[PDB]
């Protein structure tokens, strides 16, 4: 059972992680890289320019089996019950 | 326009851009992105997610660096009353 | 009561307890804590914060473990429409 | 300039940390331990019991010089521009 620092390194290397203390079961978080995509309308082209850079982010597979954008809570940050998920 | 977050949230859900006077970075705004469903790209993805992936709606921020971050309001964001709609 | 977060937020600011049907833990609720000002406890604290410390209002969660966590809504919390006032 | 994992260890040891990439200047975050306090009214005594345990948390000294409860953003989590603050 790892602290968040080790779970973070795991995330950045492409692994999945979860916490034993989470109330929902079978969930995991994972890293998604950033990228660039093309502005497709002049309305979007005006707001964001011709091509748009987006930052990397983290995602969570929820108990509903859909994907949420995810930010650890302070309890998640401070916990030492993280595990890498196969 | 000095809106509270409830009114900024209604604006977000209606597809408008919002920002706060009290943010330290300037020229930023947040906006809503709908959820959806994409087919799994690789067999390694299929082994974890199945054939399809449903993703929830989320919020995005156009940052001072003019790139796009995923965004969740801070507590100070949530409690503030200096929100405005951005054109 | 199937409130959106704007209505749950109004309730929080009025001093009520709120929770979500869609939370995984049960029997939890969030509530508002006002800001304030406390004198600095030690000289080491005074060297960093001065004589007084002003702290902002914040939100708290009574967890399944029945202890109190500081709390910030998730994006799913913010976008949900299954909020209720708790007695 | 550290990643968040090292900034987290610093926090847990009682140090102050900040990020070079923060828009506001002169800010820092720090760790606050948990504790117990007594329920003072029967209204509170009924809701939370006779004595209340509260978890540790993180705080931020903001540009307004007041203290906010603080959760790192995903950009904070993923950044590698953390520094310990004297
Ligand atoms: N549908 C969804 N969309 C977006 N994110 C979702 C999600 N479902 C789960 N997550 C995220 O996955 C992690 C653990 O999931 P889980 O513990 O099952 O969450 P829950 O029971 O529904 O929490 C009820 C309230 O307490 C917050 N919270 C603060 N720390 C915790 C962990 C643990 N309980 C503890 O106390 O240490 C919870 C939480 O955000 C919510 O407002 C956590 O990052 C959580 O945000
Ligand atoms: N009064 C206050 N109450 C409570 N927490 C406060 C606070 N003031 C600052 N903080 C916290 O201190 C950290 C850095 O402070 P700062 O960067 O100056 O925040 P800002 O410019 O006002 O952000 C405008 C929007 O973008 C979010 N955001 C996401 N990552 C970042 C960092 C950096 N910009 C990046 O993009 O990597 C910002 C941010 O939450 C807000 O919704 C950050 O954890 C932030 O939440």
């Amino acid at each position: 059972s790892l602290n968040f620092g080790k779970a973070l390194e795991a995330l950045k290397e492409g692994k999945k992680v979860s916490r034993e203390g989470w109330n929902g079961k079978g969930m995991f978080a994972y890293y998604v890289p950033g990228g660039v995509y093309k502005s497709q309308t002049d309305v979007i082209k005006n707001t964001f320019g011709e091509e748009v850079k987006y930052r990397p982010y983290l995602a969570l597979k929820t108990v509903d089996n859909d994907i949420a954008t995810w930010t650890p809570s302070v309890s998640d940050i401070l916990a030492e019950d993280w595990n890498i998920v196969e």
